[PDB]
């Protein structure tokens, strides 16, 4: 092992060269997006507490992050939630390959849960572009399963002001693209919901 | 909603700004930790494969870091995983702290438990000092559990290179410390760890 | 307090009784996988002999993808104790059917059912084109046909079929009021079966008798 | 397969019976929390009328902090179904305990056993003790304790107790060649008798019999 030595030299050498020189959000992310929500926001550390899965995904059941959401909205009274998704994602594209990866597996049929739920509208898109639909797709529903959550329900229903937003950043553009679901309230959620799902299943004409 | 139209001029101006000018390691790391890992490894971006929840555990039984870690490690083909500790932390100081902050509480009762495991250690120890040292404790105790992990050990078993190291993330210097568990096999594992744990309990003349 | 003192009069007297009036059966060859509910028991139903059953009990009997205590118990079922039947077994009157499609929020048991309201969206159409004191019933059908689904697409299962170990997933109902045990139609011992029945399971609880409607 | 077969015509066969020769009990009293191996069936040991238990079952018969399986029964049954006591009842010969003891590579479900493994390590001085073929049935009983102290830990029982909801938290072994129930000294209906009876189950554990 030489990488690690490097990862403890780079690290030196940047704590020494930038010497030289309350959260507000609770951010949900993929473990393999490749640039830190900080620096797509440019914000300062410590603005964000972020969670970190592979794919981005609020399971009804997940202790996890749960824990991470109840703990933000809760205790730390955040009043924003961010689900971040990102175009070639890993997690995505394992979850879409029909290969046994063992247990990963099982956390990836939620989103191919998602994928049979819209099968329609994959199966009349052309295969080479189901991936960033799914990825598109994939945000939307995490954020209807946040907001469906017991933690955000009763947030909303004692009046504690929180908002929930799903954006994916194309790792080509680095624009966060917001992808139309935005609830501050349990009726904002289900019509966004269905609004943003209507958008995202109008498709370009490379259609069937 | 200022603070999310703030959220999205900077992420447009950042973007513009930049244009204008395979992951080797899986990194646990806490959610409430402030500088990102890719910021304080300095590597290449992708180069990290990132879980993140609070206070950086490796619960047996959670279905999401578990999943990441098999993922990582049959998949990926990841030859280090990195437990991140920093200090400061907010999960260990929720642990620590007496109130009933809801669901998180029982994320954290891991942690109280570790805090019992060493706590003839901990009561030696002054009070002010305690939270800096169960931080320490904990990511030693992470590393633990993930080389007892079914997916470490199999990993190991079948001769795949693996190493699991045990850091904490000095806000004051910017420096990466080594908690001094690092393990490539069972044996390395246990040794390291009862070593970890006699050094951290080296206590500085502040006994009692 | 009272009920519990009484429970261990109950037990005394019933161990007691044993005594001056299972071992044989030390491995299980059946996972029954139920609910939390426990209407009729598994034994009753079933009359198998002592020591038969591996048992796994949750609230409207899921077998949700990321649960480590179900998988759990379904990897131990087959890797360890080479158990070739798993049975999910669902029943009328379900306080957690009932639960997941009632509106309250009933606190943390409101996010384990979401899953079952996942369900009945997806089936939403054909539970719209039956009478609604029929509702509860379908979807306590169409949750098991589910989980057997579920269980069948698990790593666990999957594997167990692809290195050519004998597994049977079924999923039954029983009315709480006779305790007859009828099939659902999923019944899976491999993974072309478990799609086949599985779809096929679906479109004939799709075919409504006129009652119901 | 024939056995699936025979199942069907055993019951068949038994609620056939039933017609020609539970509606009343529509909410349970009990919680109890048990193994899968369901080696003597809690409505054999108890002797309840049909319909009174809510029944939770896992490998070794565990309350693990995060496990929101468990969980979630336990939430439903306080808050739900105002249940006012909750039973933990291991057994002798257990699987589970045997599986958690052994070094083999059982697979996933050997991640579930490292709770108790963790427990094991935890009273390794006392279990250490203890003739080699008396520290499962040992091992069986100090984990019900241990699932006891968890349960009661739960944010789920502790804001039952602290908003004044009735509670008891129970913690029972019987021996699979007797089926008598026995008490393991956790009982709880408050979070200050969880931590007494808990420090005295283990004390009174660590007093040893004989068998050394
Ligand atoms: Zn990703
Ligand atoms: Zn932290
Ligand atoms: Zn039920
Ligand atoms: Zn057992």
């Amino acid at each position: 092992m030489d990488k690690i030595k490097q990862l403890f030299a780079n690290n030196y050498s940047w704590a020494q060269r930038m010497k030289e020189e309350t959260p507000h959000y609770l951010w949900i992310a993929c473990s393999d997006s490749r640039v830190p929500a900080e620096k797509l926001t440019n914000l300062e550390p410590g603005e964000l507490f972020v969670h970190r899965n592979v794919a981005n995904q609020v399971i009804h059941t997940d202790f996890n992050c749960l824990s991470v959401v109840q703990y933000a909205v809760d205790v730390l009274k955040i009043e924003h939630i961010i689900i971040c998704g990102h175009t070639n994602c890993g997690g995505i594209h394992a979850a879409m390959a029909d290969k046994d990866l063992g247990l990963i597996n099982n956390w990836l049929l939620h989103i191919r849960d998602i994928w049979f739920k819209h099968g329609h509208l994959l199966g009349k898109l052309s295969p080479e572009k189901r991936a960033d639909m799914l990825t598109k797709i994939n945000v939307a529903e995490q954020v209807y399963n946040l907001g469906r959550t017991s933690i955000v329900k009763s947030a909303w229903e004692r009046g504690q002001k929180l908002s929930l937003h799903g954006w994916v950043y194309d790792v080509n553009d680095g624009f966060l693209v917001d992808q139309g679901v935005m609830a501050t309230s349990r009726e904002t959620l289900e019509i966004s919901y269905r609004n943003a799902i209507a958008r995202l299943s109008i498709l370009d004409e490379e259609n069937i």
